[PDB]
């Protein structure tokens, strides 16, 4: 009934909404659209937009946008495209750059006010003296002269980086965030959004709380870097409430909630720019990613990423997640609506001596346990192939399948017993073998039952298929803070397997999810699969 499960956020949002603290709630999601989203910015897209419609709020997509160099308008489209795919429907779309005028005003009066001003200190011997907590000479200027110099700043008298606003709070201050944080900059640069306009740009302490202030939001929701961001955040609504048209009441509060750190995966945008530029991944769509975009190519459904994130919770327990977790919320996901089929990826070929012609088989596609009926005709024949790995001329102890003196059930069909083995240049070629006579849907007359199942694909039917098998992406539980993290990938990260499906899979529409049995979970791969050159992702193999 609550996307979100209960929590210290749920409790304080209904604490304040029945007091009357605010009307409605209203959060938002902030991506910088320079950049693909990732499992991780899934947590706060859920929380943010799950906390709107469990409590009949709003919540805004805004694309915090005051970062000219890096941002472009395709990254803002695959934001939304990622957001709508999570099932979520933003009240509004806004851009913080719509925002700049707004912002630029409220600079005017905090230097009106005498709580700004215009520093010309290059950067290192800025950082110099808020290292000694010393002031800037430049510090004590007039309101005369800052607002002539900011002028001549818009202007873009200055070239970039040589001069900057920065608030007057305490040079000695303890918080270290407080020594009169830099407000705006200057960037001779064009912003995708609103052009060629401005040549200053606000600095994030400054920009964000007044695009929460802007849009009523009621309780920002951060990640919990900005804890020492905290105090800067509350600077700029308090002395800027009831100015340049804001509201001088209710105002937005900043709540911190744990970042996901997934295990076995790097979530920074630097080590992803890292794996996509070095071709170690072939996109940023490419399965083996932890972007939304990879995820939704891989397979894996919107609905489980959800669950997963919900699932998990939401609080301060920074805690990494397991890999095995995400995995098991996917199987769990597709468990009750993956159709089973059956494919073969390391193909062997079995040929049987004692049978002739065809036959087709009514099969079922879910299994005892779901509640789902549903049945494909299953072509059977003299040519099979099965799994090499399905095979051993020396079994163990525990061995299930097939052998020398082990009979076999070939899933839905006959059990089958070895008879001779061709061999070519060491390895093996080609089973032949018998089928045991009225095995169909019965056990050997004899009793002595097969002691496993095996699946197959009649070779006289089954389509090609290139099978992407895909794994985690790096070896090590840790690799973000590891050390050698390139050293950590995980080899297997994708296999590519040539082998079959049974023919069925054809009239189903191209976004199905099949199980295939024993081997995980498989569809189509959206981008190179066609019907007549198959391609199917592994979205995730079995438990
Ligand atoms: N792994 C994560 N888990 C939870 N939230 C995240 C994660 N990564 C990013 N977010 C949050 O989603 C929002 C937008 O993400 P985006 O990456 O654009 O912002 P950002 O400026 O990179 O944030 P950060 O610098 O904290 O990663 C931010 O509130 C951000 O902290
Ligand atoms: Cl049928
Ligand atoms: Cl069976
Ligand atoms: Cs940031
Ligand atoms: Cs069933
Ligand atoms: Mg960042
Ligand atoms: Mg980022």
């Amino acid at each position: 009934m609550g996307l979100v499960p209960e929590c210290f956020i749920t409790e304080l949002v209904e604490r304040d909404l029945k007091e009357g603290k605010y009307a409605k709630l209203v959060t938002r999601f902030p991506p910088e659209p320079n950049g693909y989203l990732h499992i991780g910015h899934a947590r706060s897209i859920v929380l943010n937009f799950g906390l709107a419609q469990d409590y009949g709020g709003e919540c805004n997509l805004r694309f915090d946008d005051t970062n000219p160099e890096t941002e472009k308008e395709e990254y803002a489209r695959a934001i939304e495209e990622d957001v709508r795919w999570l099932g979520f429907r933003p009240t509004r779309v806004l851009y913080a750059s719509d925002y700049f005028e707004t912002m630029y005003q409220c600079a005017l009066v905090l230097i009106q006010e005498g709580k700004a001003y215009v520093d010309d200190l290059p950067e290192e011997e800025m950082s110099e003296l808020r290292a000694q907590g010393k002031p800037s000479p430049y510090r004590e200027r007039s309101v005369e002269e800052n607002l002539e110099l900011f002028e001549r700043m818009r202007r873009g008298e200055f070239p970039t980086g040589s001069r900057v606003l920065r608030a007057k709070i305490d040079p000695a201050h303890p918080n270290f965030k407080l020594r009169d944080p830099v407000l705006y900059r200057i960037v001779h640069a064009p912003h995708y959004h609103v052009g060629d306009r401005w040549v200053i740009y606000p600095m994030y302490d400054f920009a964000h709380p007044l695009e929460d202030f802007i849009e009523g939001v009621t309780h920002s929701l951060c990640t919990l870097e900005f804890e020492n961001n905290r105090t800067v955040y509350d600077w700029v609504i308090e002395n800027l409430k009831g100015k340049c048209g804001l509201p001088t009441s209710p105002r937005p509060h900043q709540y911190e909630f744990a970042r996901l750190d997934l295990s076995h995966t790097v979530l920074s945008k630097r080590k992803l720019i890292k794996l996509v530029e070095g071709g170690y991944v072939s996109g940023w769509d490419d399965p083996r990613l932890p972007t939304l975009r990879g995820l939704r190519r891989r397979g894996v459904r919107p609905e489980a990423i959800v669950e997963f994130v919900r699932k998990t919770g939401i609080s301060r327990n920074e805690a990494q997640i397991e890999m095995d977790l995400f995995e098991e919320v996917v199987r769990d996901d597709l468990n009750p609506i993956a159709p089973r089929v059956l494919g073969v990826v390391d193909p062997l070929k079995v040929v049987l001596t004692n049978y002739e012609g065809e036959e087709w088989i009514e099969a079922p596609y879910w299994p005892r346990d779901i509640p789902k009926e549903g049945t494909r005709p299953l072509p059977f024949s003299p040519e099979l192939y099965i799994e090499r790995t399905d095979f051993s001329l020396n079994p163990p102890k525990g061995w299930k399948r097939l052998a020398p003196g082990q009979r076999v059930r070939l899933r839905h069909a006959y059990v089958i017993e070895l008879e001779d083995v061709v061999e070519e240049g060491g390895e093996v070629r080609l089973l032949k073998a018998r089928i045991v006579p009225g095995t169909l849907g019965a056990n050997p007359e004899d009793g002595v039952r097969p002691k496993g199942v095996i699946h197959w694909v009649s070779a006289r039917h089954a389509l090609p298929v290139e099978f992407r098998l895909y794994g985690r992406l790096f070896r090590t539980k840790d690799p973000e803070e590891g050390g050698d993290f390139l050293q950590n990938l995980n080899p297997e990260a994708l296999v590519v397997k040539r082998g079959f499906i049974e023919p069925s899979v054809a009239q189903d529409p191209e976004d199905t999810r099949y199980q295939l049995e024993r081997l995980g979970y498989f569809w189509r791969d959206p981008v190179d699969s066609r019907p007549e050159a198959l391609v199917m992702n592994r979205i995730v193999p079995l438990k």
